């Protein structure tokens, strides 16, 4: 039935677009850089708002303002196509972006880079990235992050030192902010990108933390990932600096420490205490509080709390909560099993697109009859709809 399958696809663009935003933000991209900043204002508001009517109203509103020399319309349009392709059968984003590059539009290369990042082909075009970004570097500060990424994957130490000096030189001249430097540093401290320059990442971070406090968290997180160049003494210092600056993520990582007890003696109620303070400021809090209640870590197991907090996180964009809610309903260990919910949530976790999620979704659909599967699939979409359709503060 290509009727619903083509409905499930449009709702899959929706969860995938949210994840792409979160990953671009984590990486350092500003809202301007990801296309979130008359027909111009409107067509842009709509594209990043939405129903398939708004996606199409957005396209046209943008496509027009474009022809009429309205800057800040190309990135917004490219994101629309890249984030909801199943809403645009008429378009082939890559060709569209290839046209704009040929035309000479300044923001084309950036659009082209957002392309490799959204579709997942980055590693195949490190050369094209390098080229696009060397040319836009003095006009698009996010390119410092992309070149540092390239020089990390291409394992090119020399080019990185030149880049870093260009970046420092720009700090001196006032053309580079502390957030860029922080982002570049986190690139240098990414064991995933190849051969990390952790110490350089540290030198960079320490200079900027006093005035860009999110760096205390980056520093703490940098020790966690390279445990061998700082003591619990430091860790706890960077974290204190973080707590003092009012950085909710400081509470988050601190509670994670007492949760895995690999840096300090595993302590159950302390972590809950710490994660609790990030609740409402960091979606992961709800997720880490959900695990504790699922694994019964506080000596005992609390089913309804675990679901409650795990669902909240899943409904707020947490890419791992649905997977967990699946495990909660299947592994027993305190929680009575429920095959249907297990399925529905392992299917929702599939949308996050991970082998782990695939591997779990096939095991949990195995127990269902063809009717239950169609029922559960009915629930999957009902639930995705609700998320799309969607506060209170303490003190
Ligand atoms: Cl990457």
């Amino acid at each position: 039935d290509q009727r619903l399958a083509n409905e499930a696809l449009k709702r899959g663009d929706t969860v995938t677009a949210q994840q792409n935003y979160q990953q671009l933000a984590e990486l350092g991209y500003s809202e301007a850089q990801v296309g979130l900043a008359a027909q111009a204002r409107l067509g842009r508001l709509l594209a990043a708002k939405a129903t398939e009517a708004e996606h199409h109203e957005a396209e046209s509103l943008l496509k027009k303002a474009f022809a009429n020399g309205e800057g800040n319309t190309l990135i917004p349009l490219a994101m629309l196509y890249l984030q909801y392709p199943h809403s645009f059968p008429n378009v082939n984003a890559q060709q569209q972006i290839s046209q704009w590059q040929a035309a000479g539009y300044p923001e084309a290369g950036l659009a082209q880079v957002l392309l490799y990042r959204t579709q997942g082909t980055y590693d195949q075009h490190l050369d094209d990235v390098e080229r696009i970004c060397k040319a836009a570097l003095n006009t698009t500060d996010i390119c410092y992050v992309e070149l540092a990424t390239v020089y990390q994957k291409k394992q090119q130490p020399e080019q990185q030192a030149e880049l870093l000096k260009q970046m420092e030189a720009g700090v001196s001249r006032g053309t580079v902010t502390a957030q860029r430097v922080d982002s570049v540093a986190r690139v240098l401290g990414d064991a995933t990108l190849g051969t990390p320059d952790e110490k350089t990442a540290q030198a960079l971070l320490e200079k900027i933390a006093p005035g860009y406090p999110a760096s205390w968290v980056s520093l703490a997180q940098l020790l966690y990932d390279f445990p061998e160049l700082g003591d619990v003494e430091q860790m706890m210092k960077y974290l204190d600096n973080g707590r003092a600056a009012d950085q909710p993520r400081a509470e988050l990582l601190l509670g994670k420490l007492y949760y895995e007890g690999k840096w300090v003696p595993a302590d159950a109620k302390a972590a809950e205490a710490h994660f609790e303070k990030a609740v409402g400021r960091e979606v992961a809090a709800d997720y880490y509080l959900g695990q504790i209640y699922r694994r019964g870590y506080l000596g005992k197991v609390y089913p309804q709390k675990a679901l409650d907090h795990l669902l909240t996180a899943a409904r707020n964009g947490q890419n791992s909560a649905d997977f967990a809610i699946a495990q909660l309903f299947s592994q027993g260990k305190g929680t009575k099993p429920d095959p249907l919910n297990a399925y529905v949530f392992s299917q929702l976790a599939k949308a996050q697109d991970t082998p782990e999620a695939n591997d779990l979704a096939t095991q949990l659909e195995a127990p269902l009859t063809p009717a239950q599967r169609a029922e559960g699939q009915r629930l999957v979409q009902q639930e995705l709809a609700a998320r799309g359709t969607l506060l209170q503060l303490h003190a």
